[PDB]
C-alpha cells in the first residue's frame, strides 16, 4: 500500500495514475429518508422532485483533471489528435476508523482497530446512477488535498406536488453484497471499456462551403431566375461566385439559442432575465433547461470580440467553490470556435426556404428559420472536451437514440465505470439491561479516512500533419506573476490554495476536411 | 424520468447564466436543489410532431362538433393526402392529468 | 420552390434566381443549398415540364465555357421514379396540430415547410446518370447522417 | 481554399502545402507509371423505379 | 523530454493577428511575388531544466 | 564533484483529518490531527585509500 | 487546558521517496544547516525542503 | 534494526556505519506556499529571490 | 533516380530527405587564376588577401 501519483507515455497508449485522501462522516444518523420538494419555496412547479436519501456514500472521479497535471494535459493536445479510455483499476487502503468523544469543551479523537467499513461496486447497474450529471463530490486536482466523499441519494418518478406514485421504487442498500474493511484490509476492483471512436482533437482548417478547387467552373448548370416573359434562365457557377456551386454536403442542424457577450456590455440589452430567455425542453408537464444544448460555434472569425452563447457553453470554477452567484473573474468560460468549419454560430438563423408556390401572378417568397433539424447529407463536430470536464456518462436505457454522444462532452457508454459506494459501519452504545424489542437508536460516534488510487489506461493517435508552416500550440503566457499575491499559474497561490488560471480543450493542431 | 436523473443532494461544478444586470453583465448562477429544472444535461427527450388531444372518458372536456379528418396529422404524397396515425409514439396521458386524457 | 422549365404561361415574370433558392449559413456568410436532399421533381398527373428551383442536374451536351448557356444546349434530369417514396418537393402539404382543444376552443390545424426526420420514415436516394459523378469523399467529422452525397453517388 | 477570416484574408490555422516535400518519382521517355486501388464495402446504387 | 514539473511551459507557435494574401502571404509561406520568407527566428530552446 | 551525486532523501507526515462534519461540503479539509514522527537512519559508506 | 498529552499511532505512516533521476532542485551542496550532528548520541531535526 | 556507528580498515578500504536519531514535525500546516523577498528591508536589491 | 525531400521520426531519432535542382556554369574561362587584393581600395591594410 503505497502512493503512486504519476504519468506513462508508451507510444501509442498512456498510463495515469494518482493518489488521494479521502474522509467519511456517518450521514444521517444511519437512517433512510424520504425526500420531497414541491417547489413552492423555489422556483416553482418545474422545480419539484421526490426521492431517497441514503446513510452511503461514493467515490467519482469522472472528470479529466483527476487523471491528468495541467503539464500532461499539454504534452497530450500539442502532440496528439485523439484519445479514448481502455481500461481502469481502483484501490482502496489504509482505511482507519475513529470514534469521537466530546467532554464538557475539550473533544478526543481515538482510533479503534476492530470496527469495519463496508463497501461493494455496483457492477449490474441496479441502483439509479447519479454519476454522470457533472455535480460536485470528484477528487481535487491537486493531489495533497483531502476531500470529502458524498452522500448519496437518487429521484424516482414522482406524480403532482413532488409525491411517489405506484411506480416509484425504494432500494435498500444493506441488500446488497459488500466485503468488511478493517485496518489493514484492502478493496480492489478492475475494468474494461467498451469500444468507442476516439475523440476528435483537431481543429478543422477547412470550411464546408470552399471544399472546391477555386480556379475552375462546374459542369453543372443552375437555374438563375426567369426573363420578363417567364423563361427559365441559365448559369454556370464559377470562381467569380463560389456560393452558388452544387454541393455534396450540408452543415450541422440546429435549434436557435439567443448570443450573449461576455466581455463587453455595450453589446448586451440591459436586465435579461436569464430563465427566461433560455432554450428549454417539456416532460410531464413541466419544463427544464436545454443546457448546453446541442453543440454550435459561440463564435467565429471575424464576429466581435466577447462572442458568446447564452447558456451555450460549458463554465467552470477557478477553484473550488460553494458560491451560488461567483463573479466574472473567478470563472473559465470556455470557447469553441474550433467547429466552425462546420457547425454554425448559434444565434446566426440564416438557413432559408421557400414559404410559397409560385405561378404567373404571384412571385416566390422565402423566410429565414430558427429550427433547422437534421437531414440526410449532415455533417457535424461534437464538444470539446477539457481538462475540467466530464469523461464519460451513461447512455439512458431505451429503445432508442441518435447519436450518443452526451452532449456536455465525453464519452457516451453502454455500461460505464459503476458506482463505488461505502459507509461507516454502525456500532450501538451500551444497551439496557432489560430486554427492549426495539430497534436501537443510540450510536457510537465515529468517521473513517483512507486513500484510494485510480490507474487509467488511454489509447492516444500520434498526429501525422505534412503542412510546411508552424502550427498553433498551447502555451504558458503571462507577463509576470506576484509570488506575494498570486504565486504560479497552475499553482498554489499566497493562501495555500491551487487555481485552475485558465480553460484548456483538446483542439490545437489542425487539419482539413 | 429523464429531467431527474442528477443525485438532488448536490450542486453542479458547472456554472450557468443567469442573465444581465441593469448595465448589459452577465450575471452568473450555480444550479443546486432549490433549481433542478437548471441542470446542464447530457440527454434530451424524444422528437415530436404535435398531435391534437382528446378525452375519451369525460365530454366537458372536448369541444362540440369536431371534425376528426380535418383534426388528424397528415402527410402528402403524389399530390394526395394521408393520415399519420397513430404517428411516433407519444405520451398520451401523464401522471397528473386529467382522468381519460387521450 | 416550384419552376417549369417548358412552359413559360406557369412562372411568374422577372423571378431572380439567387433570391429564391434554399441556402445555409456558415461562418457568418450563406451559400447556395443544392440541388439539395433530393425530392420528387414531378409527379403523374402534374402539368407537363414540372420541376425544382436548382432541385435537379442539368448538364451540357457538349463540352463548353458558356456562362449562360441556351435551353436548347442542356440537358435537364427528370426525378419521377421515387415519387412512391418522395413527395413533390413544392408541395408542403403535411399538416400538423397547431392549438390545444378544449370545450369552447376549436381544434386548428396548419401547413408546414418544414419537415424533418423521425423515426420511421423511408427515402429513396438521387439517381445516378451517365454524365454524373461517380463518388464523393465524406467529409471527416464526428457525425454525419445518412451519409450519401446529394448530387449522387458513392 | 482554406479557412479565412473577414475579407478573404488568411488566419491562423490557414494551411500552406508545399507538393515539393512528398515523394515522387521521375519519368523520362520509356517509363511508366502504375497505381492499384480497391474499394471499400458500399451498398449497390438502387436502380429500379417504385411501382407502388 | 521527461520533465515533472507541475506547471505547463512556454512552447513555440504560430502566432499573428492577420495576413493579407494580396500582399502577404502565410507566414513561412510564398508571398504574392512567388518568393519565400523567414518570418522570424526560430532557436532550439523552449523546454526549461533546473540546473 | 559529481555528475551524479547521492539522490536527495524526501520525508514527511501522511496528512490525518480530523472528524468532518455531518453534512457533505465540497471544499478541501483543513482541519487536521496534530502530530509528529521519529525514527533511527544508518549510513554506510564504502571509502578507498592510498596508503 | 495547560497539560499536554503524546499519544502513540500505530496505523499512521510516513512518505518516503528517494528522487533517482534529479527531477527535484537540488539543494544539497550548498553547505547549509541541517546536516547530521558529530556526535552520535544527539537528536535533531530534520530541516524543510524548498527551492 | 539494530545500532552499528563503528569503522573498519580493510587494507585499501575502509568502511564506515553511523547511527543517529531523527525528529520530523509537520511543516506549514501541509502547504505548500510561494516565498519572495524584493531586497529592501534586507540587504537591497541583490537579495532578493523567488521560490516555494 | 526520383524525388523525396521527407522526414521520418523514429524514437530516439529521425531521418531527413531533401532533393534540390542546380546548375553549374562554366568558371574562369577554364582559367586559374592569381588574386590579390592590398586594401587600399577598400578597408585597408586589415583587407589585404591573396589566394587563387
Amino acid at each position: 500500500g503505497d502512493w503512486h501519483c504519476d504519468t506513462k507515455w508508451m507510444g501509442d497508449h498512456v498510463i495515469t495514475k494518482s493518489t488521494r485522501t479521502w474522509v467519511l462522516p456517518t450521514y444521517g444518523n444511519h437512517l433512510y429518508g424520504p425526500i420531497n420538494f414541491d417547489g413552492t419555496t423555489g422556483s416553482g412547479a418545474n422545480a419539484a422532485y421526490a426521492g431517497y436519501k441514503t446513510p452511503w456514500g461514493y467515490f467519482d472521479f469522472n472528470r479529466f483533471h483527476c487523471h491528468f497535471s495541467p503539464r500532461d494535459w499539454q504534452r497530450l493536445i500539442n502532440n496528439h489528435t485523439g484519445i479514448r479510455p481502455k481500461g481502469l483499476k481502483i484501490k482502496v487502503f489504509n482505511v482507519q476508523v475513529k470514534e469521537v468523544t466530546t467532554q464538557d469543551s475539550t473533544k478526543t479523537i481515538a482510533n479503534n482497530l476492530t470496527s469495519t467499513v463496508q463497501i461493494f461496486a455496483d457492477e449490474n447497474y441496479d441502483l439509479p446512477y447519479v454519476l454522470g450529471s457533472a455535480t460536485q463530490g470528484t477528487f481535487p486536482p491537486f493531489p495533497n488535498d483531502v476531500f470529502m466523499l458524498p452522500q448519496y441519494a437518487y429521484c424516482t418518478l414522482q406524480g403532482n406536488s413532488g409525491k411517489f406514485v405506484d411506480r416509484s421504487a425504494f432500494y435498500c442498500l444493506e441488500y446488497f453484497p459488500s466485503q468488511m474493511l478493517r485496518t489493514g484490509n484492502n478493496f480492489e476492483f478492475q475494468f474494461k471499456f467498451e469500444e468507442v471512436p476516439f475523440h476528435s482533437g483537431w481543429a478543422q482548417s477547412q470550411s464546408l462551403d470552399r471544399l472546391m478547387n477555386p480556379l475552375l467552373d462546374q459542369y453543372l448548370i443552375g437555374d438563375y431566375g426567369t426573363d420578363a416573359s417567364g423563361n427559365l434562365i441559365y448559369h454556370r457557377a464559377g470562381p467569380n461566385d463560389l456560393n452558388e456551386f452544387y454541393k455534396n454536403w450540408a452543415p450541422a442542424p440546429y435549434e436557435c439559442i439567443q448570443n450573449i457577450n461576455s466581455s463587453d456590455n455595450t453589446k448586451n440589452a440591459n436586465s435579461i432575465n436569464g430563465s427566461n430567455s433560455t432554450n428549454k425542453w417539456g416532460l410531464q408537464g413541466r419544463q427544464a433547461w436545454d443546457a448546453p444544448g446541442f453543440v454550435q460555434a459561440s463564435t467565429y472569425e471575424g464576429a466581435a470580440a466577447g462572442q458568446s452563447l447564452l447558456n451555450g457553453v460549458l463554465t467552470f470554477d477557478k477553484s473550488s467553490a460553494t458560491t451560488s452567484s461567483p463573479a466574472a473573474t473567478a470563472v473559465n468560460r470556455t470557447i469553441e470556435d474550433e467547429i466552425q468549419g462546420t457547425n454554425n454560430f448559434g444565434n446566426a438563423r440564416n438557413n432559408i426556404v421557400a414559404i410559397n408556390q409560385q405561378t404567373k401572378g404571384t412571385n416566390p417568397t422565402t423566410g429565414s428559420t430558427s429550427q433547422f433539424e437534421t437531414m440526410p447529407g449532415m455533417v457535424w463536430s461534437n464538444r470539446d472536451i477539457y481538462l475540467q470536464g466530464p469523461i464519460w456518462a451513461k447512455i439512458p436505457n431505451t429503445d432508442g437514440h441518435f447519436h450518443p454522444s452526451p452532449r456536455m462532452g465525453g464519452f457516451g457508454l453502454k455500461h460505464p465505470p459503476p458506482m463505488i459506494l461505502i459507509k461507516n459501519t454502525p456500532v450501538p452504545a451500551d444497551p439496557p439491561t432489560t430486554f427492549n424489542p426495539m430497534p436501537q437508536t443510540s450510536f457510537i460516534t465515529e468517521y473513517s479516512t483512507g486513500q484510494v488510487t485510480v490507474e487509467m489506461l488511454w489509447e492516444v493517435q500520434k498526429e501525422s500533419s505534412k503542412r510546411w508552416n508552424p502550427e498553433v500550440q498551447f502555451t504558458s503566457n503571462f507577463g509576470t506573476s506576484d509570488p506575494a499575491v498570486d504565486g504560479i499559474p497552475f499553482g498554489i497561490n499566497n493562501l495555500g490554495t491551487y487555481v485552475e488560471s485558465r480553460p484548456i480543450g483538446t483542439r490545437y493542431i489542425s487539419k482539413h476536411l
